[PDB]
RNA sequence: GUUGAAAUCAGA
């Protein structure tokens, strides 16, 4: 369960966060990763979810609808998490090696680094989104292939996140899970739409319960939950 | 983890 509080500092003042900024951590750090080791870079860059990293967080902030999220705090905070150690310990020295980040027209610098502690999870958990979570699946548009993205509320939902968790599962930690059953209860949900290069991609904003598997549970917690976990994607906090 | 949240919403 290694997961770091990395703290942002921004240049200037009434510094402005845009909106949609997921590539652009993701390459971001993918490239100072893969100057200090690239074999994990290609961890890092798998379809299957090595990781998983958050919003950026801006703890005291304002909306201004046409342009982004104004902060209003002298920092931000990314928190990136991963079963893998390895992984967590190389993003730690790259990121400091390379402390420069663009997003936008803004500029951050590495503050300090933090290992975070860790609740331990219990047998149910209720969770909560810190990045948003994303299950899809495939569809036909007229003569056109279309991802086609699911909340919550649809009827496949729940079936495409199991399946999506133990092929995760499996090919992460390397065998399938002993026990693949898991049921999710939604308690609070919104949706969100994120451009990530050239595409959209739509997920859940959510707080649930989960109850079921002990191995699925910590995965998804450590790794995120559903799919393009490696995009910043589908980390929880946990809570009570 | 002071985000129980953060605009936009099927895209040519």
């Amino acid at each position: 369960h290694m997961r770091i509080e990395v703290k942002l500092l921004p240049l200037k003042d009434n510094p402005i966060l845009p909106f949609n900024y997921n590539y652009e951590v993701y390459s971001q750090i993918l490239e100072k990763v893969n100057s200090i080791e690239p074999t994990i870079a290609k961890l890092l860059s798998s379809p299957h979810g090595f990781w998983t990293f958050s919003r950026i967080i801006v703890r005291k902030r304002k909306i201004l609808p046409d342009k982004g999220i104004e902060i209003l705090s002298d920092d931000v905070s990314l928190y990136i998490s991963s079963s893998n150690e390895d992984i967590i310990r190389a993003i730690a020295e790259a990121v400091e090696k390379s402390p420069e980040f663009k997003i936008g027209e803004l500029s951050f610098l590495v503050g300090d680094i933090k290992a975070i502690k860790v609740k331990e999870l219990g047998k149910e958990n209720v969770f909560s989104t810190l990045s948003p979570i994303v299950v899809r699946t495939v569809k036909f548009e007229g003569n056109k292939l279309r991802h086609w993205d699911l909340y919550p509320h649809d009827e496949l939902f729940m079936d495409r996140l199991r399946k999506v968790m133990i092929l995760r599962y499996s090919e992460v930690m390397g065998e399938t899970p002993k026990d693949r059953d898991f049921t999710i209860e939604v308690l609070k949900f919104k949706p969100t739409r994120l451009m990530v290069g050239s595409s959209y991609i739509r997920g859940s904003l959510m707080v649930f319960r989960y109850a079921g598997s002990e191995e699925i549970a910590r995965f998804g917690y450590e790794n995120g939950f559903g799919e393009k976990t490696g995009l910043g994607f589908g980390m929880v906090k946990l809570i009570e």
